[PDB]
C-alpha cells in the first residue's frame, strides 16, 4: 500500500499486529518495554523491542517516491535510583531487524558493541531519549541528558539537552518531509516545556525501500522502567 | 491498534502485507484473483483469493465498542465468452481463513459444498458481484446477474439485480455503521449507473473480535478474468 495508518490510543492486553521481541510485553494497557518484577519495579539487564507487523513501504525507486510520515506517541521513565537508564527510541529498520547480540545498556537494544559506531554496517535511524551519559561507559554521548538523532550510529548526528522527569509522560511527533528532506522531533511535557530538534537525511540511501517502525529501549547497571503510553503512525507515499 | 487504514491505489509486483491464496497474484499493477493463460485469456477451474496481513479490531468485549469501516475498490471482469462466470466478493472472516475444499465455482471460493448454506456452520460476511445463476448448479441464486450481501451463506441474505459490462470497471463503496448496523453497499460504472443494497447486520454475533478481510473469486466450467485494480480501507472502533 502507498499508504498506511494505524491508532494506539491505548495498549490493551489482546494484540495481534505487534512483534514482541526481548522482555517486552503489555501491562496495564500500556507496552512496558523493559522487564519489571512482581511489584512493577524496574530491574537491570533487560532489552525489549516492539514492531508494527505490516511493513512500512518508505520509499519506491521504480517511481522516485518517497514517504512523508508522522509518528506520535507517549512515554514515561520511572526509577527509584538518581541515575535510571538507559534509554527508550523510536525506530526504523528493516523488517527482518531483530536485537543484537550485547546490544544491552547504552546501546538501546538497537546495536551490536563492534560496529556500534561504524555508520557503514547498520541500516537504522532512531530518536533516542537518552538518560544515562556516563562518559566512561557511554564514551560516545555528550555529558547531560538528552534527545538525539541516530543514523546508523549510537553516535547521535545530533542531539539536544533534555529534562529527565520521573513517572512524567512525554509526547513527542516526529515528521519526515520528502520534498525537504527534513526529519523534526518537537518532544512537550504537560506544562508546556518543549524540545525541538531537526536534521536532514535523505532515508533513501540509508533504509531499503519497505521497512518496519517501532521502539526499543533497555536497561544495564542502572534501570528504570519505560513505559510506551499511546502511538499513532501515518505514512504516504509522494512524488519528489 | 483501534484504528487501521490503509490504501492501494494500484498493485505494484513487489508486494509485503498481502496474503496470496489460491491462484491469485499480481500482473500489469493489479491482482488478477483467478488464473490466466500465457496472452492474459481466462482460464476454467481457478480460484484465488487476497487477504491483507494486519488483523482488523472488528469489535471489542471489553469496551463494548463496534467498529465502523469503508472498504472502497474497483474492480473489472473481462471474458472471450458472453457467459462469464463465476464472480468476486469482498469479504471479512477469522484470521486464519484458507480455501475451503471443494469452494470454486458458484461457491466463490468462500465455502465449502457442504455446508455452504448452513448459517451456523460459518463465520463469514462478503459482499458478492454474482455473473452466474445458472438453476442447475447455482440453485441458491435470484435468476439474473446480482450483487449480494452474504452473511455464513452462500444464499444471499438481500440481493439487487446488477448489470455485467465486459471489460469496465466498477467503483464499490462498502460501508458498515455500528449505530445503525447498517452494512451498505454502493457500486457505480463510470457513466454513472448506481447499484445499491443494504442490510442490518449485528457483526459481534457473527464475526470474532479480530479479523482479516480481502477478496476472493472464482471459475467453474464458464470462465472470466477477475482483476482487483485499486482498494482502500479503513476502520474504527467507536463507542455507540
Ligand atoms: O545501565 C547503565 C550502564 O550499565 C553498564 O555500564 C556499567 C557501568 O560502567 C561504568 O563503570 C564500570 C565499573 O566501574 C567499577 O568501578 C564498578 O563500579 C563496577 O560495578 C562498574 O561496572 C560506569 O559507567 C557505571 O556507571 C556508574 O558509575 C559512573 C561513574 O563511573 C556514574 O557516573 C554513573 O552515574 C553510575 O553510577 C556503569 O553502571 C553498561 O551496560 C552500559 O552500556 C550502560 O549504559
Ligand atoms: O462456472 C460456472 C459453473 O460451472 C460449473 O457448473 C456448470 C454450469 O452450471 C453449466 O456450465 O452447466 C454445467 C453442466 O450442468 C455445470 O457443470 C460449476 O463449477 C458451478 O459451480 C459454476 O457456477
Ligand atoms: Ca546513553
Ligand atoms: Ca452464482
Ligand atoms: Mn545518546
Ligand atoms: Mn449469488
Amino acid at each position: 500500500q502507498d499508504s498506511l495508518s494505524f491508532g494506539f490510543p491505548t495498549f490493551p492486553s489482546d494484540q495481534k499486529n505487534l512483534i514482541f521481541q526481548g522482555d517486552a510485553q503489555i501491562k496495564n494497557n500500556a507496552v512496558q518495554l523493559t522487564k519489571t518484577d512482581s511489584n512493577g519495579n524496574p530491574v537491570a539487564s533487560t532489552v525489549g523491542r516492539i514492531l508494527f507487523s505490516a511493513q512500512v513501504h518508505l520509499w519506491e525507486k521504480s517511481s522516485s517516491r518517497v514517504a512523508n510520515f508522522q509518528s506520535q506517541f507517549s512515554f514515561s521513565l520511572k526509577s527509584p535510583l538518581s541515575n535510571g537508564a538507559d534509554g527508550i527510541a523510536f525506530f526504523i529498520a528493516p523488517p527482518d531487524t531483530t536485537i543484537p547480540s550485547g546490544s544491552g545498556g547504552g546501546l538501546l537494544g538497537l546495536f551490536a558493541p563492534g560496529t556500534a559506531q561504524n555508520t557503514s554496517a547498520n541500516q537504522v535511524i532512531a530518536v533516542e531519549f537518552d538518560t544515562f551519559y556516563a562518559q566512561d561507559s557511554n564514551t560516545w554521548d555528550p555529558n547531560y541528558p538528552h534527545i538525539g538523532i541516530d543514523v546508523n550510529s549510537i553516535r547521535s548526528v545530533k542531539t539536544v539537552k533534555w529534562d529527565r522527569r520521573d513517572g512524567q509522560s512525554l509526547n513527542v511527533l516526529v515528521t519526515f518531509n520528502p520534498s525537504t528532506r527534513n526529519l523534526d522531533v518537537v518532544a512537550t511535557y504537560s506544562d508546556g516545556t518543549r524540545y525541538e530538534v531537526s536534521y536532514e537525511v535523505d532515508v533513501r540511501s540509508v533504509l531499503p525501500e519497505w521497512v518496519r517502525v517501532g521502539f526499543s529501549a533497555a536497561s544495564g547497571e542502572q534501570y528504570q522502567t519505560h513505559t510506551l503510553e499511546s502511538w499513532s503512525f501515518t505514512s504516504t507515499l509522494l512524488y519528489t
